């Protein structure tokens, strides 16, 4: 649905990582 990029990459940011949002879920790059 909107998998939320903004919350995805503050959760994720906050591991250091570069949150990107997968149809079903947030996901998390390092680099």
């Amino acid at each position: 649905a909107f998998c939320n990029l903004r919350m995805c990459q503050l959760s994720c940011r906050s591991l250091g990582l570069l949150g990107k949002c997968i149809g079903d879920k947030c996901e998390c790059v390092k680099h």
